């Protein structure tokens, strides 16, 4: 209940990219996390707006995998109490990004899934799935979070 | 040169001025060449106090290895269109379109100023490889980049 | 009925029906939602070609292909619990690697050989499969990393 | 002579000495100690089998064996300068492949398509080869990294 | 249990006492599992003061992964079997060889005690894959790493 | 000349590894490099020989693409004096080390190639080969080197 409501908040309303490129947490739990984008800006006549995109959906991955790696890690702090595991979320880091792309991005609204893999001691290792209107999967990633 | 100035000069236009994201995070071609390539960035808003800084510094720097390695990809090609006019190397860039991006963090980036060099490795027929380093306003490497760029 | 009609279909598909049949056999000796295994028969033996080890190679390659894609197949079946038989059959046409790593430990140029696929992780759209290839004598030859896609 | 003798001899092993030729054709296009490119042929279209595209990425992966395979064949003959022809088409048969990295972009099943393999780096043993993988419209379908060695 | 005492004092044997390394990097088995290993080692001599001391570490680095892997990929497979006594078991932990051997350094380790923990990702018939993380005195993750384990 | 003075102690006399592993420089240059190993102690008898024999490996092949390295960014300082070349080999250390293993090691002698595939900036990557005493390929390597 606290935890969804302190999810939201960091996730939707204080980031401040919600001007070019809007986001909604669809689905939260310890395994799976699910956001859903919507480009404000779909960017038409760009010369380089595939390159863009490129970007856009790596960030999205990056992001969605960060919420991920921050369910299982507080997931694992069982008896502390939410101030605490609010604290925890500024220290989730990224160790290492790979994204592979299918197909070009073009979309107004795309959707990400995140499965966390395995929750290690210090290292969370998430897998994600980034599709478009049309349930097409575009682009896949493998993410690796730790806590600095 | 007189190709090399027009080729410059529409580079500049396309990612300093036309990217919408400049109001957020501005970006400066410092250098370019088939071989090398060399993108500065400024975070306008550096995000203090936000409960998942370190976090959104993670997709920046996944764009920022992303766009130098789409500039370094565009140099490699338009050399292998030598007879060809300064209209079709223009037009050839709308078709880059990144396959695959791996980036590797030493440490969360956490600085306003940061630089970007890409060096193509190889450009073959359809794909164009290149290896990133990007670096902070202290000289200091914060992530490495393997990124693959293909024409669609 | 299902669970044998599914074996019964699945063994048509691979082992009837390819026309690489003549080349390389194939029969499917073991399969459930999380493990399978496919063994194998070289039926012309390629002795005398010079490039028979190349040769080779790509045979292995496609072998562990083709254990990952019925691994993938057991794997998206599992999450089709109250679809039909003949929906199932249909889902095994929209299959495709989007991604295959093979390593190899040492050329075993045998008569017949086996390849087992675990299925590692199944998501919405992305079956992750681990294979690892082994000749008559038990010996690993090559081991493999096979991502399918639903097209 | 020994640049002809180089190209009529390993056009012999590749085209006329495989036997999967009446399965899927092979040809020779260019050959280089940096470059290769071999075009490829479906005999059989393949055209009503429920596994087909899981089929043609087993052809995928063998093609881009098979030309990474020539490429190595290219890299490791260069630095044999002062050998005779006869130690380097013996030197052939001990080429096998170590790693095979494939990754598909888009289903290309069609009857013609071209793999062109470059040699990216070439060490004492290991020889590292970059394949690019297209269809009869010019359209990457595949991109691969095969690393071969001297068995 | 009385398996299990017996495996771990077999265990204990092996890797505290009879590697001759042990002079030079002291190494004891702090917890064993199925899924699950945990090895602490001890630089006895820091190497302060020599040229290439960063480098130097991560070789120790490398093999401490490696060892702490080689110790998972045992666990994985004597559960596999069941029904063999204790003597095929041991005798098993002979064949076990490096396959693959990934390991990503965040930052150079500079610590003279520092622990490594492996867990068994997937053990198959004839491969087991386990991935590490080895942390300092101050429990900093220094490095991270991918080993792949067979049965020669 | 006192370049290969320089890195021959450094690696052949001042590391105390050599009372169970010897090292030997064969060969140095800006694009390539050669370190030929010696086990002192053959580990006959012991329960996980083949397992010791990794860690060895491994060691061996990050300490010949750590020298390679060295060698890649000292050719880059071009008008500096040989002191701060000197000086920037205790800043290089190991950022990804990848090995590969073809058969056992299980030799007394092993030597090591290092090919400097391409030195950026700040950044080194190597391509190792590792062979026995019977010229048969036993292990290869990918070792990214950085000066922090």
């Amino acid at each position: 209940e606290v935890l969804f409501s302190a999810v939201n908040e960091i996730f939707e309303e204080k980031i401040p990219f919600n001007k070019i490129i809007g986001l909604k947490v669809r689905f939260i739990s310890p395994e799976q996390v699910k956001l859903s984008f919507e480009m404000r800006d779909e960017l038409i006549g760009n010369a380089i707006r595939r390159m863009l995109y490129g970007g856009v959906i790596s960030s999205a991955i990056d992001m969605t995998a960060g919420l991920a790696a921050f369910m299982g890690f507080q997931e694992k702090m069982s008896g502390k109490p939410m101030e605490e595991k609010l604290a925890m979320i500024g220290r989730l880091s990224t160790m290492s990004l790979h994204v592979e792309y299918l197909r070009p991005g073009l979309g107004r609204e795309f959707v990400c899934t995140g499965y966390n893999v395995r929750t290690g001691n210090k290292v969370a290792v998430i897998r994600t799935e980034l599709m478009n209107d049309q349930d097409e999967l575009i682009a896949v990633g493998s993410v690796s979070y730790i806590l600095v």
